């Protein structure tokens, strides 16, 4: 059908149909008479999977022969989403499979909807790991993603009575055709025990053993025949067990380690199970790395053949674990082992929010990992000696930089451990990286300035453009070719089409088709009533106070009140869509979701409003839903308080898909506006400097409430029960927070936000100019490709050169 | 190589090799350079499995079209063993696969040893279910085996310091290529709750729900293209869940139902988890049966289209569950529902031992299955009204026949429930069935004589002859053809070769080769030292006091003492092998194992003994080990106290494989001696009548101890610490039991047993005559084919005719 989807050759299609029927018969053990849509999905998946194996085997054989430096990306989250379409795209099999299934009398799009999302992540941090894997494969790097195979990913969200309800994400129920269990490579992981000091070195004895079983999933590069690996560990109890029956049943105690993903987004919860998960992934991965290193004993070359990237501090135990192995097992002297460790590890920070920082209680590490605690203490001591030497007499700096935090209970600052044991520390957006050097990590930057870098986040244009928005990818390819898909900077060539009447019309047509498509999906599933002609105003991301879904709510209520005030006055029609999950134990986030649905209950049923304003809460927001709503959006809401969103990535997805952005100068928003030009962005609100000034003076919400009549009305409506008749004080906690303890200054940006939104509605009334501004955004989104991000990590941190060379065919 | 293994055609072999390499590549994702023997085993398994799917699909389609009466065999145990070789045998693919792998440079026998036994059973009862499935498929019956997919089967037995150690049987670790998960057919099972009585009927509400997920395994008939199904249920928690994390982790509470097989053989343990397993299998299976019935609403025809066979009382809840469904859900009147239930169910009893009888406490059923308890009470009441009417005034008979047992705690006699709700009740050997009518079920037989039948057990000649003893199957086929493999009575034709010098020599040659083969295996694995020229005296079966492994021990010690008394006197060399597992909580059985190894520690290292006597304990006895040792045996020990072994099946395996039998007139031994002629059997000991006389008088072990010098010496050796130097009183419990509370009268059969063993050694000294007697046994073993057993069940209980017709090809 469309060019960018590859060729559907006679031989190829015939071969596909043949193999589809083979799998349906032999693999699924079914015949055409009893097969269900799910059976058909699996037959297709196995058929596509087959095309991947040959390349997978020779890619790995290739690395074994050329022995390049390996990149190990350690993360406790890999937010993969679905794998079928992405695999077809990267193998240029999409049109062929579409035709093959068409001839078999099946609708491929219907089959793709059956696949379960691999939701092994919470949000930004986990999805970045996913985009990164795609870019590393596309850039020909010998990379391996290492994580945990949770049998339950991020919970599925159900909305009942306007409230969030959580249900287990049993994504493996029907099986996972993409993974390959590798029981032969199982490794032991140790916990508890005690440390024994013998003549020649310390020994960690009397430990509890849990086995780590690896499951490998292929990661295909874009049309370059490279297929890398994502290895996920699963917990298994050893076989060596009222006495008998119970002993067997207790095996699940050990296997609970990989049972479920902790649903906290940017929030630290010091639970023992979480700590076990963190060590489990680190211990198994490091043995795997070392094993592979010794195959093709000086460890001096270790840093030249190995690079370990820590995604946040979750896998920070890799630092002391690597030291433990080198010093305790390999018997290297401390100083030598430390040099190797520092040169091997690099750390990526994802937030400056205090409640998100990992600070593990000493008594927990003491019981669970006694040897690691001793190593951490030794690291801290030698580090502080270095600080004392560089800043003589500065005793306060000593306590500020210590990895050990005194107080009620002693804690280990994992962020400090990561900086001390890494040769590179990076922020994820220019403003974020600057904030790290100027504030929270100022002391460390002063001691070792060379370690601090910036690596602005990015997204993969394969999943976030070609896969989810084929219509847009096609009209773009029509003018500039297909080269941009793996070289996004080429989109700048689109700048010469900003006055092209044909292009303007096509860009607008693609958006309209996406909106109609999504509007239908909302009806087909969930039975809603949105109007395709309205402006699609969307804010999708995890529910968090710093994200400010509440500021958006205030605007919605403002719009509704203005309409009720002057009913027959014209207003640009809008469909406000808000979606995202709230962590199960985050009360305020759960109240915000209820507020949104409550507002919808009033606004969507008011006769005077009509179809001029609709408020919809997008249920169960996840990767596959993002692929649907983002291409249909007109306005992207990125309104976090300045200085709180380290980077953001959703913002980049919206920009690449033709939506204009309304946001604060926070995270990557600053760089996006810089690339597209501020006049092509809807910027508003306090800048980081403004927030600091307010904090110096002291934030008093009452002041805003007293001086802004429209705001006062909203707060009084919430308080009086206008949005909760049967429960008048239902939102008392929300009002109290906004009025007395709002860490994110919602009221402070209210006025500028509302005015900015007016400028948005004004531009939307002029279709031609709205579309021209859209073209200016899409054309300058190239910098946000994760291929650019990965190329920088490769050259500036890992010391390897990316390659676009096709691997010697399949 | 050998005839009975089929043809290895040019096209077939080429096709096999091609598909072997396909699976190694695409299925296992490996190449010739990194593949291990296990990888090769799986490639072969998947290749053979492929040949099974086509027949499997059309067999089931066939039943759907012809709609014959279905046979449902309900059992909590299916002792399957390995599946690879058995599948090749039944598909006539053995020689082809042997050649194909040979050309690929692989040894198929080495690959077969890699497969994990499917040990979902304890012993006799579970293996019978397995043989039965094979025979039902071979006889073309539309049969389905229904059970539980335990993730842990019978524990693997390790011997440490002479003691049994148990370790988890993680048989699914590397995956099971034979099963096919059918998540689409998942069914809900209810537990707990309470009963509500409404206007129109009772309702079971507020229940806890556990899902039953089925896994189907194919069961191929012998060269008839029939492939039946064994459906095993797996427990899964529903998705509808500190609050969050814990809720997810607690899912394993529900999934523990199918976690592990209870390791008790012929012993009842009233644990709640076991009760849940029993209802789980019954509830899921009955919904599946009814669903299938309604597809191709009078339930009057239900008995004409459905037959449910209960293997022991474990699945006895099927009776009240069927009533519950018909009365509560389908709304049939009681009397109508009961008529249907009785005509549908049939019960098979496996033992008369009191401690093995299931008597569930009322308070347990009351809490777990409140509605079923009410139904059982109603059944009991109407049954007793029938008894009161037939035997007016006989109040003691009323309490004796009641399904409800009064006493310390009220219990439900599940055996009584089975008789009341079944149209047929059968014993498993003539003597056993007679004992049921004369003793434990005498009252029931008097009330309904027509219900009681006999169905002597049998074994499948495919696994127990062709598969494990190809050498013997071949020399037999050389004279009488291959027809006997599915018509074992033809072995009688071998009677005309009893004087054939060529045959006598071949039979003896095959046995010698099997012994050398096994002797090697004992060395290769476990490093032992047996002598192939000695008489292989073996007793393999579960360790139990009624089996009398102790009587055997006494003989061994007697032999050892006689040698020490007259060292230079000639004695026929023997290798005594004893094997079997002991239930984890059965103390005496565990002490018996230690005694055996202890005896070996003394006997095997005494210089004076030399290689004239060896005592070896066969570790981890299981189906695959049985296939190895049985063909190598010269003497089969079947020495249970008369009246305690209902039938036995191991005895039949030894008879079919050329071993002579030394045993009591118990179980099927009586029928075996009857078929072969008593002069061709080594019968000894008390008969059932003799045991009763002794009980009338009162058994006093002391009498035997006082009158038999050799026996007194043995007991004094055990007591003094002769077999346990460091621990003199180690076997005090054994001696005390033998002397004061031996329920099985070991001493009473000692003298006759020893004398009989002398007659055995005498015959062994005459190779020619020993072999001629062996031929007389093999030739008359035909009656013990499970094909005969199944044909009788079909005609006399299920009302269906067996068929030997080939199904319309694959
Ligand atoms: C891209 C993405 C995110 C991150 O969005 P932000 O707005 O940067 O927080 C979160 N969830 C999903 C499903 C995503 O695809
Ligand atoms: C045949 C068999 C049994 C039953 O043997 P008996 O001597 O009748 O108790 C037990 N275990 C296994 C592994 C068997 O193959």
């Amino acid at each position: 059908q469309i060019s960018v989807r590859g060729l559907a050759g006679v031989e190829n299609v015939t071969e596909l149909k043949k193999n589809f029927n083979r799998h349906l018969h032999f693999t699924l053990v079914k015949d055409r008479n009893v097969a269900t849509p799910r059976d058909y999905y699996f037959a297709l998946a196995h058929t596509v999977r087959d095309h991947l194996v040959g390349r997978w085997i020779r890619t790995q054989q290739h690395y074994y022969e050329k022995d390049p430096k390996r990149i190990y990306y350690l993360s406790l989250e890999f937010y993969m989403g679905r794998t079928l379409q992405n695999t077809m795209v990267n193998l240029a099999l999409e049109n062929a499979c579409d035709e093959a299934t068409y001839q078999l009398g099946l609708d491929m799009e219907e089959l793709e909807e059956i696949e379960e999302d691999a939701g092994l992540g919470n949000g930004g941090l986990g999805r970045l790991a996913a985009c990164f894997l795609d870019s590393m494969a596309t850039l020909g790097l010998a990379a391996y993603g290492y994580g945990i195979r949770y049998e339950f990913g991020i919970f599925n969200q159900k909305i009942c009575g306007g409230w969030q309800m959580e249900e287990a994400d049993d994504w493996l129920r029907y099986g996972n055709p993409w993974e390959k269990a590798r029981p032969e490579f199982t490794l032991p992981v140790h916990f508890y025990g005690r440390v024994e000091h013998t003549s020649q070195g310390a020994k960690w004895v009397d430990t509890q053993v849990v086995l780590a079983m690896p499951y490998d999933t292929p990661v295909p590069g874009y049309r370059n025949n490279v297929v890398n690996t994502m290895r996920l560990w699963s917990a298994k109890a050893p076989n060596d067990l009222g006495g008998y029956i119970q002993a067997v049943l207790d095996r699940n105690l050990a296997e609970n380690i990989s049972r479920v993903l902790y649903p906290n987004d940017n929030f630290f919860e010091g639970k023992e199970l979480r700590l076990k998960q963190e060590y489990f992934v680190v211990a198994a991965t490091l043995q795997d790395i070392i094993r592979r290193f010794k195959s093709s004993t000086n460890f001096d070359a270790f840093p030249d053949k190995v690079a370990i990237q820590l995604n946040d501090t979750h896998p920070s135990l890799a630092i002391p674990e690597l030291m433990r192995v080198l010093v305790d097992l390999e018997r290297l002297d401390w100083d030598k082992a430390w040099e190797v460790t520092v040169k091997t590890c690099a750390y990526t920070n994802h937030t400056v929010i205090p409640e998100a920082l990992e600070r593990w209680p000493v008594h927990l590490l003491e019981t669970l990992l006694p040897r690691h605690l001793q190593i951490i203490y030794e690291i801290n001591q030698r580090f502080l000696n270095r600080v004392a030497a560089a800043f003589p007499g500065d005793v306060d700096r000593l306590r500020r930089m210590s990895l050990v935090e005194e107080g009620a209970v002693k804690r280990i600052n994992m962020a400090h451990l990561c900086i001390a044991g890494s040769h590179a520390v990076n922020g994820v957006a220019r403003i974020h990286s600057e904030i790290l050097k100027k504030t929270i990590f100022k002391d460390f930057y002063e001691l070792e300035p060379h370690k601090f870098q910036n690596k602005t986040n990015g997204i993969t244009p394969r999943r976030w453009l070609v896969l989810c928005n084929p219509g847009l990818a096609e009209i773009i390819a029509e003018r500039i070719g297909e080269e941009y898909i793996s070289d996004l900077d080429q989109l700048r060539k689109l700048l010469s089409y900003v006055d092209d009447e044909a292009f303007i019309r096509d860009v607008a047509k693609v958006k309209q088709e996406n909106k109609l498509k999504f509007a239908a999906y909302l009806e087909r599933e969930y039975k809603v009533h949105i109007n395709p002609n309205s402006l699609f105003d969307v804010q999708v991301k995890r529910i968090h106070e710093y994200k400010r879904q509440l500021l958006n709510c205030l605007h919605v209520i403002t719009l509704y009140n203005r309409i009720k005030k002057e009913p027959n006055k014209f207003v640009v029609p809008r469909t406000v869509m808000i979606g995202g999950k709230a962590a199960p134990g985050y009360h305020m986030a759960k109240m915000i979701i209820k507020l949104i649905t409550a507002i919808g209950d009033v606004v969507n049923h008011d006769p005077v409003v009509g179809d001029r304003l609709r408020v919809i809460f997008l249920e169960n927001y996840r990767v596959s839903l993002a692929e649907k709503v983002i291409p249909a959006a007109d306005l992207s809401e990125q309104i976090s308080t300045a200085g709180t969103e380290a980077s953001g990535t959703g913002n980049m997805k919206f920009m690449l898909n033709g939506a204009l952005t309304i946001g604060t100068m926070d995270g990557a928003n600053v760089e996006m506006a810089e690339e597209a030009g501020e006049e092509n962005f809807f910027i508003f609100g306090m800048r980081v400097e403004d927030v600091d000034r307010l904090d110096q003076r002291g934030y008093n919400a009452q002041e805003y409430y007293d001086r802004i009549p429209e705001l006062r009305q909203i707060i009084e409506q919430l308080s009086s029960g206008f949005f909760s008749p049967k429960q008048p004080d239902l939102f008392k906690d929300i009002v109290n927070m906004l009025m007395h303890h709002d860490r994110f200054k919602v009221f402070a940006d209210y006025e500028e936000y509302v005015k900015c939104q007016e400028r948005v509605s004004a531009l939307y009334k002029n279709p031609r100019e709205w579309t021209r501004m859209v073209i200016r955004n899409i054309a300058t989104s190239g910098k946000f490709s994760s291929d650019r991000t990965i190329a920088q990590y490769a050259r500036e941190i890992w010391g390897v050169e990316p390659s676009r060379q096709r691997l010697p065919a399949p």
